[PDB]
């Protein structure tokens, strides 16, 4: 039994939240730094694979556990009005839309929950879909990253979908050569946040 890459299933959805958790702190454990680490998958794992599980892809490590993901959307404006539709009314109990300006980092990521309109950057306009890809630390370095970002690439070009962006911390350097050995370029630096993209053709 080997590591393989696969679609994701509704029973991946805690191990997809898990590691968006141990992964949200510039790519690295949010655990330690922040009171209610789930807001992280609140606002960046669980609504893609609630709208769009179709492009959400894990890599499994041979057991049928979820170690990394790639997920996303195929156009950024039509999720980004889905994430305010259908999406803020699930969590908003659990978080509720703020009144006051961020007092913690938590209350930081609760704005950030409360905005999907941060994800309308006119530089990204061409580049319609977009994704997060995470890996655990003992998943990394072995290709399998790779795997998972053509696997995405494809389900979105099979689509239709010509071109597709993301986010970056900037300060986050090996998350920068990793995107830029997957043919990744620099589309906008606003902000710590860097917008990266590519064609999404092989
Ligand atoms: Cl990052």
């Amino acid at each position: 039994p080997s590591p393989a890459v696969r679609p994701y299933r509704p029973d991946d959805r805690e191990a997809v939240e898990d590691i968006c958790v141990r992964t949200a702190h510039a790519g690295r454990d949010s655990r330690p730094h922040y009171q209610d680490p789930g807001v992280f998958p609140a606002a960046f794992a669980a609504p893609y694979v609630h709208l769009e599980p179709e492009l959400a892809f894990v890599l499994d490590d041979g057991a049928g556990q979820a170690v990394g993901y790639v997920l996303g959307t195929a156009d950024t404006p039509r999720f980004v009005a889905d994430y305010r539709a259908k999406w803020l009314p699930l969590v908003a109990g659990r978080y509720p839309e703020p009144r006051h300006p961020p007092r913690s980092p938590d209350e930081e990521i609760v704005a950030l929950l409360h905005r999907p309109e941060r994800m309308l950057v006119p530089e990204v306009a061409a580049y319609p879909a977009h994704l997060h890809i995470d890996l655990l630390p003992d998943w990394q370095g072995r290709g399998y990253g790779r795997a998972l970002m053509e696997t995405f690439l494809r389900a979105l070009h099979e689509r239709g979908v010509a071109a597709v962006h993301l986010s970056m911390v900037s300060a986050n350097t090996p998350a920068r050569a990793f995107y830029d050995r997957l043919g990744f370029h620099e589309i906008a630096v606003p902000g710590p946040v860097t917008y990266l993209g590519r064609s999404t053709a092989e």
